[PDB]
């Protein structure tokens, strides 16, 4: 995340750190949502490389004993069947990943709460980004959890030759693009929140940014739209 603040220890539960085996140590690579004891939400392109991969929920700080993390293996992966790596530009950027174990549920880990099926926001919808992406363009990535404050963009808007022209679909919820706060590498696969009737729900999974960088202006942070996907989630999740 370009242009954040540290998001408090208990105010994204649902935010989850996916991991891969590198060495024989983890590395973070993607964010996440948890929507079920045993499942996660995240990008499809977070899981096309043949790796390893965890889950940490619970986690605040990637290089320091938090207290409250637990660490959990993947142990089935359901990609998105209309998903294509080389066209990220097509959408259906969505993978589930079902957990090895069922985490325990407290203030630190909680169930992320999806939007009713269909749901659009209107133009400038208050969201937050959260992760530990890069916290520059070609940076590093973060410490501890980050979250930056982003609006919608509609799809009008998000679609006109200014913005992301051609690349966005209906299916993409797109927020930010004001030049200094945006997702960047590392934030994929994780969480866009937005507040709508007094409560958060997780809106978007970041997918892309621009290839000229993280926090560019009128190239707003890119996410799928989660409430395009209500049917899919159900089916893989009852199917599984
Ligand atoms: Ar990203
Ligand atoms: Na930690």
């Amino acid at each position: 995340v370009v242009g954040g603040t540290e998001a408090q220890r208990n105010s994204w539960p649902s935010q989850i750190s996916l991991q891969y085996r590198s060495g024989s140590s983890w590395a973070h690579t993607c964010g996440g949502t948890l929507i079920r004891q045993n499942w996660v939400m995240t990008a499809a392109h977070c899981v096309d490389r043949e790796l390893t991969f965890r889950v940490v929920v619970g986690e605040h700080n990637l290089n320091q004993n938090d207290g409250t993390e637990q660490y959990v293996g993947v142990q089935k992966i359901v990609v998105h069947p209309y998903w294509n790596t080389d066209d990220v530009a097509a959408g259906y950027d969505i993978a589930l990943l079902r957990l090895a174990q069922s985490v325990t549920l407290n203030s630190y880990v909680q169930l992320g709460v999806l939007p009713r099926a269909g749901t659009i926001l209107a133009n400038n919808s208050p969201c937050y980004i959260t992760g530990w992406g890069l916290t520059r363009t070609n940076g590093q990535l973060a410490q501890t959890l980050q979250q930056a404050y982003l609006p919608t963009v509609d799809y009008a808007i998000c679609s006109s030759s200014s913005y992301w022209g051609s690349t966005v679909k209906n299916s993409m919820v797109c927020a930010g693009g004001d030049g200094v706060r945006s997702g960047c590498q590392g934030d994929s696969g994780g969480p866009l929140h937005c507040l709508v009737n007094g409560q958060y729900a997780v809106h978007g999974v970041t997918s892309f940014v621009s290839r000229l960088g993280c926090n560019v202006t009128r190239k707003p942070t890119v996410f799928t739209r989660v409430s395009a996907y209500i049917s899919w989630i159900n089916n893989v999740i009852a199917s599984n």
